[PDB]
């Protein structure tokens, strides 16, 4: 399981560039505002599911974007979406709850997980995640999140989740 510095690391090698805030894990909305504030760009969720065939899927979206989990396996071609258990999150990302990341990517070896990128996040410079933990924002920008999504060989599916469509 990854840490922080082996992220970094691998983004090092493979020319992503990162700028990383720490912060307590946010609750309370005007910490998450001075956030945001401070980190321009996309600022994302990041949804990990499991459809009722098996598949693990992990959807990074910009946090307003609204996802319909009761139709979207019509679009994606999955079966039924509910959340993934908490035990494939730590398997498959290497994270604890409330800390789901797309960078989590790098622990998924057996690449069990379907990545569904959010077309307004994918419309989105720069973008920020978690660096595997809560306690820190990391801005790439979306050419990084890009190379580093092909440096795992890693192909999003791109979603308009408004439309409701593939693109
Ligand atoms: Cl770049």
């Amino acid at each position: 399981m990854k840490t922080r510095a082996d992220l970094f690391a691998f983004f090092d090698a493979h020319g992503v560039d990162h700028k990383t805030l720490d912060h307590p894990p946010v609750f309370r909305v005007e910490e998450g505002l001075e956030i945001k504030a401070a980190m321009p760009g996309g600022h994302t969720k990041n949804l990990f599911l499991k459809d009722a065939k098996g598949q693990l899927w992990l959807i990074s979206a910009l946090g307003e974007t609204t996802i319909d989990l009761k139709k979207l396996h019509h679009v994606i071609g999955s079966g039924r979406l509910s959340f993934g258990p908490q035990e494939m999150m730590l398997e498959t990302l290497g994270v604890t709850p409330g800390s789901v990341t797309a960078f989590g990517l790098i622990n998924d070896t057996e690449k069990r997980v379907r990545f569904v990128l959010d077309k307004a996040l994918a419309d989105s410079d720069p973008v920020n995640f978690h660096p595997l933990k809560n306690d820190a924002t990391t801005a790439v920008s979306q050419a990084g999140l890009r190379r580093f999504l092909a440096a795992l060989g890693v192909e999003p599916m791109i979603v308009d989740f408004a439309a409701m469509e593939v693109v």
